[PDB]
């Protein structure tokens, strides 16, 4: 199972949508800031992404 985007660093959000959906068709794409404070439960069809000021993907969109 695809568990990782590390092509993704640096795109935009709607880039990172439309390919972690092509490979996640069921993902949930959740887009916070860099540095959020999170203690979550693994949800195996999320992805977070976390993103720079100006919306780039600043790390590597991971699920969970």
């Amino acid at each position: 199972m695809k568990t990782e985007w590390p092509e993704l660093v640096g795109k935009s959000v709607e880039e990172a949508k439309k390919v972690i959906l092509q490979d996640k068709p069921e993902a949930q794409i959740i887009v916070l800031p860099v540095g959020t404070i999170v203690t979550m439960e693994y949800r195996i069809d999320r992805v977070r992404i976390f993103v720079d000021k100006l919306d780039n993907i600043a790390q590597v969109p991971r699920v969970g």
